[PDB]
């Protein structure tokens, strides 16, 4: 498959522009929220150039929503994301802190809204069901 950040928007807009009125932007430099209004009524999450990476990121923010212990989780999201769109996933000791909540997620549940994500990646690049051992531990 190939990725193009026009994919996650697609994608992200179909799992969440009814339910949860917000879509997906390609912005400039900035990632950025921005709540509806009432010339733009949907909310929209803007991400930072073209690239499939930072859209990927800025999704997982807003699935989530001292540097480290913040993007410990949606670094595990990405991650979650990446491998279930067929993405490769991009010291050391913070990888295997995202690994292990890898692992949390996968062992006691993924919540509603980056598993809806999840299943939609899956469904648009017909990748596999998830499992463990395609997130090697950091070495
Ligand atoms: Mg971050």
């Amino acid at each position: 498959s190939t990725h193009h950040y026009e994919q996650l928007i697609e994608i992200f807009n179909s799992c969440f522009a009814d339910e949860f009125n917000t879509r997906l932007i390609k912005g400039d430099d900035e990632p950025i929220y921005l709540p509806a209004d009432a010339e733009v009524p949907y909310n929209r999450i803007v991400f930072a150039h073209g690239f499939y990476a930072s859209a990927i990121h800025e999704i997982s923010h807003w699935c989530i929503a001292q540097f480290e212990d913040v993007e410990v989780k949606p670094q595990a999201l990405d991650w979650l994301f990446c491998v279930a769109a067929g993405y490769p996933f991009n010291r050391v000791v913070f990888q295997r802190r995202v690994h292990a909540q890898v692992m949390d997620y996968l062992a006691n549940g993924i919540p509603e809204r980056p598993a809806r994500f999840i299943k939609a990646l899956q469904n648009y690049y017909y990748t596999p069901e998830l499992t463990a051992e395609q997130f090697p531990w950091p070495e």
